[PDB]
């Protein structure tokens, strides 16, 4: 009673795993096979064995008859089993199977060729006294057929509610179909398969006159079917076994076979697909995938699932049992509103609402039907995207700072609550923030609407639409937002919100790490945006709380007039002369600054007077006086880069290896989220309980919604002189109670650092050993407790403690650690391959000579740079990665879990030193060295500051599905190890991508970093370590640090053409990076010409109309503002 021993399945997708599910509970070994595409599928997992065919394309793969019979010859199949479509009904392949002694689980080859045509087929029919055709419905049977003469009805299904021709929902029994007509259906339907000495599956398709009540043949599908599990829902039968039985002349006694249909059964197919954009497929990552588990699913998906636009959008098959029609289309609407799949554009909302309408549930269904079919989508559309459009939220991605994953959210936090408010949101629903100019918008459904933030024309069907008012808008409306004027960014509110899934606690856009949001990213042409309309919608966003009025005026923001800023910042971390000359601190308070080209979400670039250092390097940390033992930052703090500062903002780094000076409150971001290029802005130095007040201003202002109970800035706001940063210092005690040091670090956080300016593994300890002082006293107020080198960063919420209260507890709690150098900790040990100087690590720093800085003493090369400094071969480098022991001290340096880790061995710390001014761009996996210490960028193009050495795999799996015991997307820890092997460049892909999608097994073990057993270690070694130490900097290391201090070079300072030429112009300010086309060339409309560095992106300006290229205006080097001639097409 085994039909066979193993079984090969001519078929990729849901059927291959669904065939897979029978053959295993039948103890029946299986054998996928895949093209290129779909190594990475379930159904290629699910089996006992695999055969790759190679390449790409249904005929270069599954329809290659050659590869297939090979493919189970390979493997020993003795059965080959083809699903439907391929080579399914295909009779040359039948008979191959034949002609090679393996049995086709199918028909035979001639059976195929007699019912492929469209008139033979007629022929049998005819003879086998079936009522041919001499409102339409389709209903079919599903009949069996032993290969012998003996033909079985189990059932007919109707499949009338097709698209175009294309099935997608069917149901068993057929409704409105009488027993008298049934049961002749059944009784033709066996004669056919009788006469034909049919085997195994095949489906008799008829035409259903419901009015007349007859039914006329259409055709037979030789062939298994995919809504076949319905008939298997109402029958209790496998098919596929039945099948298999059959296929091995093992077939069930058929006239001594009862089939009793029970209940009803609905199926829905569920297809990445665009039914707003024609049905058009839609591929992509699969973000997150939920199905009912009541109900039966054939699906080959889950979360991680790259779905391509290859073969066949089919994601799944939603299938529901009930006691009868009525409770099946019931089952099935909820099955509908428990399915939650995202990465793609499904049809599932179409789906719902046919599942839903009063047409299906009267039953008046016909083949024609979905074609005329009304559907409107609860959503709006993008007709243009604007330059850089995104959902946000607020306050966006709290809670995961100490790993490095930024809030996000809108960049100017008040106008954006303002949007939100005038519609009358609940202050969690989420909104579009517009930069420089807006999206247009197709409203599909009706809404009220408003836009905040900057000065921007906005349209309504074309008439001026006021900002901060509650607009009503219709379906078939366009709303457009235009050029902002004034400021940078707009927000436009749609009341209920916008429906998007969360991802860690928010649905903001990060787009550097593809997360939150729209899938990911900025909003494109074409996209498609659900809203939350109460009564068309199954929704968890949060219901309005109010309802829209116009904001009262004196709580609008005051934006500058004339691209000139006073910022309020409260003074430190570092603006004190341990670190700044007295001079530069006056200078840097004193002097504006101008915003710079290279200036987005993760920063704001600024130029102005360059620093005075106290320090004449920064020792171990890297050698330019900026350097520091990497600590956690703080939002809106002003980092010292080397020589230029930039605004840390709301896309911004966390643990972070240079100074800051002061951090802009967190009331006066805002300001920051609406600078554009050229702007000057001035700091203002603001104490906390000032900054408290605003702050304190605006949630009022939002709260209440009332007349005069905004604060901004004003001269009796501002503190006379910068203050000193320093809130207190504890003496060094003792050998392991060293010195602390409390910095003032924004509205919003302390800053506790450890020791003198150095680094010693017993401090990491210590810094867990006051975290959990905290959590053992369960202070209130504290928000998160950020791990740096030496220091954490101590958020609070000062409506629940003040600053002074913190300091008190915290310097109290200090004198409460107890502990001894014999500690330990879990510590796990993560052995990674890197490739050694890879082309992706190589051209990260060619882009930095090309774009920013095209010489200095780190540069051409890095690891020659680490190599020189300390007098040593580069292959000395490069056997230093692959020996070294990296203990992880912190998370995010810089973004998601990019680990900061220092040599466990003291001779495998080298001399260095982090960019000066830092990169805009690094390469996803690239491994880096900055002073002593080691990271991991764990996101692709991330700015990074750290000496570029090779490249692993990202140490952040944003959907958990990596192959490793691990629970949340940050794969270290604090207190882990970290281990290097050698790769090639080429293995190091292959890694890559097997990692990407879950098959690469990460090298993990939990063990325990004892520091009595490491204390022991240094001792056998004390000699060779001192040895090592001693001889380390000298005269050489000192004109690196000289050479490495001198500033960038400032950027530089800022005729008749044919008469119909296209004159091109840049869009945005930027740096001229290189040219793309030579003068002369021939382009295309859309071909690009020229690039620029804008915003630290790579933009490509283009070709408007085809012509030759005439002349190209810029160098390399080249500013160019807005709106310049860029160059000329003839
Ligand atoms: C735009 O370039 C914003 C950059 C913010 C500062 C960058 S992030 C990585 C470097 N490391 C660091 O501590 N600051 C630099
Ligand atoms: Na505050």
């Amino acid at each position: 009673k085994k039909p066979f021993e193993t079984v090969l399945i001519a078929n990729r997708g849901e059927i291959a795993v669904r065939i897979m599910k029978t053959l295993k509970r039948m103890g029946i070994k299986s054998v996928a096979v895949y093209s290129d595409p779909d190594k990475y599928s379930q159904h290629v997992t699910d089996a006992d064995f695999s055969v790759a065919l190679h390449g790409r394309t249904a005929a270069e793969t599954y329809l290659d008859i050659d590869k297939i019979i090979n493919a189970a010859k390979k493997t020993g199949a003795q059965a080959i089993i083809p699903g439907y479509g391929f080579l399914s009904e295909n009779a040359d392949f039948s008979d191959r199977c034949s002609q090679e002694n393996i049995v086709f689980v199918g028909p035979s080859g001639d059976a195929i060729r007699k019912l492929g045509l469209k008139h033979s087929a007629r022929e049998i029919a005819e003879r086998a006294k079936v009522p041919l055709v001499p409102n339409a419905r389709h209903v079919e049977i599903q009949m069996m057929g032993d290969g012998f003469g003996k033909a079985i009805a189990i059932g007919e299904r109707d499949c009338s509610l097709q698209r175009r021709n294309q099935k997608v929902i069917e149901e068993t029994p057929a409704p409105n179909l009488p027993e008298a007509t049934r049961a002749k259906m059944r009784a033709a339907s066996e004669r056919l398969g009788s006469l034909l000495k049919y085997k195994c599956a095949g489906t008799v398709e008829f035409i259903y006159d419901e009015q007349r009540d007859e039914f006329y043949f259409l055709e037979v599908n030789a062939r298994l079917q995919v809504e076949h599990p319905i008939t298997e829902m109402v029958t209790g039968l496998d098919l596929v076994e039945w099948m298999l039985r059959i296929a091995a002349n093992d077939s069930p006694d058929f006239d001594n076979t009862k089939i009793e249909v029970s209940g009803a059964s609905i199926e829905a197919r569920l297809y990445a697909e665009n039914p707003v954009k024609d049905f058009r497929p839609s591929p992509g990552q699969l973000t997150s995938v939920s199905f009912p588990s009541w109900a039966r699913v054939d699906t080959w998906v889950k979360k991680g699932t790259n779905v391509s636009a290859e073969y066949d959008p089919t994601l799944a098959k939603i299938i529901v049992h009930g006691k009868d029609r009525n409770d099946a289309i019931m089952k099935l609407n909820q099955a509908l509103n428990e399915t939650a799949v995202y990465g793609c554009i499904t049809n599932i909302d179409y789906l719902r609402s046919i599942a839903s309408s009063k047409m299906f549930k009267e039953a008046k269904v016909a083949t024609k039907v979905l074609d005329s079919f009304d559907y409107k989508p609860c959503a709006f559309e993008v007709l243009a995207p604007g330059a850089n459009t995104s959902v946000q939220d607020y306050p966006g991605r709290t809670g995961y700072w100490r790993i490095g994953v930024p809030p996000s959210g809108p960049m100017d936090s008040y106008s954006f609550r303002l949007a939100n408010r005038v519609v009358g949101n609940n202050s969690k629903s989420p909104a579009l923030e517009i930069t420089l100019n807006g999206p247009k918008l197709l409203f599909h459904t009706e809404t009220v609407i408003a836009v905040s933030g900057g000065t921007v024309s906005c349209t309504l069907n074309d008439a001026q639409i006021a900002q901060n008012e509650p607009i009503e808008v219709k379906r078939g409306d366009i709303l457009s937002v235009g050029k902002v004027t004034v400021g940078c960014r707009a927000y436009l509110s749609i009341r209920g919100g916008i429906d998007v899934p969360e991802y860690l606690g928010s649905r903001s856009t990060f787009a550097m790490g593809n997360m939150g949001g729209y899938n990911g990213r900025i909003l494109k042409l074409g996209d498609v945006l659900f809203l939350n309309q109460p009564e068309l919608s199954v929704s968890s966003l949060p219901a309005p709380d109010f309802e829209p009025q116009a904001a009262p005026k004196s709580l609008l923001p005051t934006l500058s007039t004339n691209k000139d800023w006073k910022i309020g910042v409260t003074c430190g971390p570092h603006g004190s002369i341990d670190l700044f000359k007295e001079e530069y601190i006056e200078q840097f308070f004193n002097d504006k600054w101008k915003v710079h080209y290279n200036s987005n979400r993760f920063g704001v670039r600024l130029i102005g007077p360059k620093p005075k250092w106290a320090r004449s390097d920064g020792g171990e940390a890297g050698l330019h006086p900026s350097n520091a033992h990497d600590y956690v930052y703080s939002l809106g703090a002003i980092n010292f880069t080397g020589d230029e500062p930039v605004i840390i903002t709301c896309d911004g780094p966390s643990l972070g290896g240079f100074v800051c000076q002061a951090v802009v409150a967190e009331a006066e971001l805002w300001k920051v989220g609406q600078l554009t290029p050229g702007d000057t802005i001035q700091f203002v130095p603001l104490s906390y309980g000032v900054a408290r007040q605003l702050k304190e201003s605006q949630d009022k202002s939002i709260d209440n919604f009332e007349e005069g109970s905004l604060l901004e800035l004003s001269d009796d706001k501002i503190l006379p002189k910068y203050e000193n940063p320093i809130l207190a210092v504890l003496p060094k005690k003792s050998d392991l109670s060293p010195k602390v040091t409390y910095r003032q670090a924004g509205d919003r956080y302390i800053l506790v650092e450890y020791g003198e300016l150095e680094f010693d593994l017993n401090i990491c300890y210590r810094i867990n050993r006051l975290i959990h002082q905290v959590e053992r006293h369960q202070t209130v107020g504290i928000v998160e407790m950020s791990q740096g080198v030496r220091s954490v960063l101590i958020e609070f919420d000062g409506s629940k403690i003040n600053q002074k209260a913190l300091l008190k507890c915290l310097i109290a709690y200090e004198s409460e650690i107890q502990f001894d150098k014999n500690w330990n900790v879990k510590s796990k040990i993560f052995k990674l391959p890197m490739a050694f100087e890879d082309s992706k690590t190589l051209d990260c720093v060619t882009r930095y000579r090309e774009t920013i800085r095209s010489e200095a003493p780190w540069l051409p090369n890095n690891v020659d740079f680490i190599a020189d400094v300390n007098d040593i071969d580069r292959n000395d480098v490069k056997n230093m990665l692959y020996s070294a022991k990296f203990m992880v001290l912190g998370l995010g340096d810089v973004f998601l879990g990019s680990p900061c880790a220092v040599p466990l061995d003291p001779r495998h710390r080298y001399l260095g030193t982090k960019y000066n001014p830092s990169r805009t761009y690094t390469a996803r996996g690239v491994v880096g060295i900055g002073g002593m210490y080691m990271c991991i960028y764990n996101a692709e193009g991330s700015p990074g500051g750290y000496q570029l050495v090779g490249r692993t795999i990202t140490a952040w799996d944003k959907l958990v599905i990596g192959d490793h015991p691990i629970d949340h997307p940050w794969l270290l820890t604090p207190f882990d190890q970290v281990e290097f092997y050698p790769v090639t460049e080429e293995e190091l892909e292959v890694i890559i991508e097997d990692n990407d999608n879950g098959k690469f097994k990460i090298d993990v073990e939990e063990s325990i970093f004892d520091h009595k057993e490491y204390l022991a270690w240094i001792n056998e070694n004390i000699d060779s370590i001192v040895a090592f130490q001693e001889a380390q900097g000298g005269e050489k290391a000192d004109e690196f640090a000289r050479l490495i201090q001198v500033a960038n070079a400032e950027l530089k300072k800022s005729e008749e053409y044919p008469d119909d030429a296209e004159l091109l112009y840049s869009e945005y300010t930027g740096r001229f990076w290189k040219p793309v086309a030579a003068v002369g060339d021939h382009v295309e409309a859309g071909d690009g010409v020229i690039i620029i560095e804008a915003m630290k992106t790579e933009m490509v300006v283009g070709a408007t109309k085809s012509g030759k290229v005439y002349k190209i205006l810029h160098k390399n080097g080249d500013m160019v503002e807005a709106g310049d001639l860029v160059a000329v097409i003839v």
